């Protein structure tokens, strides 16, 4: 009658976080100089180390080791006590500049590739429940931490969700296990951690109506959680892309965002996707939209686009991919000035999630599209 | 009537897939000489560069940068002039190195997935199974000699037209193949060698209309290439390593880790799972998803999605599952013997899909059993 899905998210402190941070830092730091930059910027975190890697093609004049301390340090990781410390870490630049083999709507796609978006009414952001409130959770750990509500919590966190769902309705029915794990001072107990975790971070984030008698609090269940970030573990740009989009609750097609500029479509198609898939599902069009688009490198208009509303549409996907068609600009450079792209807006991007938060710099995340599809539709 | 899906594949050139081949060689090369080693081993190249970073608790001595060096040598990066270079290259160690139950319960909640369909002879689903072959026939074309003017990078993309209520592969509609190449062999003859050599050998003959676009070196020239042209990653090509798209991941990275890190170990027993309730019949489609808590060795949920392919009820086929699998953590690891350097090979051309005699999660030696199990 019911089954399980699990999904997990990760604090800005976790090292592959922590590349993906420093990666789109980067990328902001060229665009706010050069909007039309070409960049695919690799990080490496390990102990004592941050590796920059990757081709960029740009007027700007970035200091990239500047950059990358600072970062690592507004993510928390910048006194001796944690092990990695900004102040205290090798940053190395072996950047390149863009090959020219690789190097105005009908511009060509900077490589092959598949994307996939999605969206559902589940939330009302209209993500999936468990990654959505996933994120939220590990937003929550470090809001108390940077403003100091709660001293001693350190960097490096994470949260895992597992949802009881209807087997028939489809509907979330309760929240069978919380995982919430933080780095924190080695002065606080694990009793008193776990009492400030459940009061501070998991009950002011999770529907109250979902939490029962019989919902499993597993805080920091493998003991004390004193070291943790690129001290003694290594983190690499785009190695949470899962975490970084649906958290499993619809398929990847395998390209990581951060340190990528708008023309590369692994980034920009899936923004569009997402854009597309959450206008169908606010146009009240489907109440679970799932698209893929691939392309062709040096190809401008999709080698593929297909829409599967899992019997949910109101009307046929058939039609549904007519609209987009009508209703979105595709091309690469069609998504860069629907979604006004080529502007630093890449950092926040990185930790929390890149869909599912509709802040101003996340254009993808507007439904100012549903209403002209929902009319277009003769609905 | 009909939809598009699309997928892809990429050589053992493609500087992501050096990074991935070159973890799990080191990962080999420890287990060969210690069976119980933990290791995650995460690499990056890039422009005369190979840097070895991560955390490995063994008793095995093993000379990490030969191990890399030769495991790009035999990839084919042998000249400065490609900017990677196995002679030539930097390689660098930072590897934090130390020295150091059958229901020993999980240490994280987790979703696994596992997937197998009819659609092609090793159950895999049709774009990725193709792209990959058309990725190693690329590979043992410029290896043998007979297109000696290849290099080693390549990338191939196959977008498919699937019947609506059928579920069966139509037709091709776009092939794309992008490799590297000597810089002397103009586009026309090279296309005209991809199609003619590499890709049509490869697709079946049936699937190939007149409506087929073939997309071949779309920019126009490759001669850069490898890590110089894209710095590559360990772990940046995991659903290129899985399903290419046709059924949701989890979200972790194979290579580099040991199996005792259920991201690998869970993911091939998923495979294993389902891959053999499709060759026993049972399903010409199955997607099993697996639920482990915190503490718990034996999965706490199963669900297998047989997309109304299933010949028996899903009640009935978790049964078996139950019955017929080892699903605790470290009992997969006896259950597919994963404490052996047979990981080298998996890190190029896809962990599922290839019945290489290592691949213990690609045998069908459960089908008749679980066909004879269910009547
Ligand atoms: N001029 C080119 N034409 C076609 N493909 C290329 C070219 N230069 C690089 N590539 C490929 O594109 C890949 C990028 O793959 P990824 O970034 O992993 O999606 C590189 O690793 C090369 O295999
Ligand atoms: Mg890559």
């Amino acid at each position: 009658s019911e089954y399980l899905f699990t999904s997990e998210s990760v604090s800005e402190g976790h090292p592959d976080k922590v590349a993906d941070q420093v990666s789109d830092a980067i990328l902001d730091a060229i665009l706010a100089q050069d909007p039309k930059a070409r960049v695919a910027a690799e990080t490496l975190v390990n102990t004592g180390l941050c590796v920059l890697a990757g081709e960029i093609t740009t007027t700007a004049q970035v200091d990239y080791i500047k950059v990358a301390r600072e970062t690592i340090k507004r993510i928390g990781y910048n006194s001796s006590e944690l092990g990695f410390d900004a102040n205290g870490c090798a940053v190395g630049v072996y950047y390149d500049q863009q090959s020219p083999d690789i190097a105005d709507l009908n511009q060509g796609a900077g490589d092959q590739g598949l994307m996939f978006g999605y969206a559902c009414d589940e939330t009302p952001t209209l993500m999936p429940f468990a990654i959505y409130y996933s994120h939220r959770l590990m937003q929550r750990q470090s809001e108390l931490r940077k403003d100091g509500r709660l001293p001693w919590l350190r960097p490096d966190a994470k949260a895992q969700l597992t949802v009881v769902y209807d087997s028939e309705t489809g509907k979330v029915k309760r929240i069978d296990t919380v995982v919430l794990s933080t780095q924190h001072d080695p002065a606080i107990s694990q009793e008193e951690l776990s009492k400030a975790v459940i009061e501070q971070i998991i009950k002011p984030v999770l529907p109250p109506e979902l939490l029962t008698d019989e919902t499993k609090y597993l805080i920091n269940p493998t003991g004390r959680f004193v070291i943790g970030g690129p001290q003694g573990d290594c983190g690499l740009t785009g190695r949470k892309i899962i975490v970084d989009t649906y958290g499993g609750a619809a398929p990847h097609g395998g390209g990581a965002f951060s340190g990528k500029d708008p023309s590369k479509v692994d980034r920009s198609a899936a923004y569009a996707c997402r854009y597309v898939a959450k206008n169908i599902v606010a146009a009240g069009l489907a109440t679970q939209c799932q698209i893929q688009v691939s392309y062709a490198i040096g190809v401008a208009e999709p080698t593929s686009i297909s829409i599967d509303t899992f019997g949910t549409g109101k009307i046929s996907e058939e039609k549904l991919i007519a609209l987009v068609c009508e209703h979105f600009d595709l091309r690469p450079k069609g998504i860069v000035q629907m979604l006004d792209l080529l502007r630093p807006i890449y950092g926040k991007s990185a930790a929390y999630g890149h869909f599912g938060r509709e802040e101003p710099e996340f254009t993808w995340e507007r439904t100012d599209k549903a209403a002209s599809l929902k009319a277009a539709a003769g609905l």
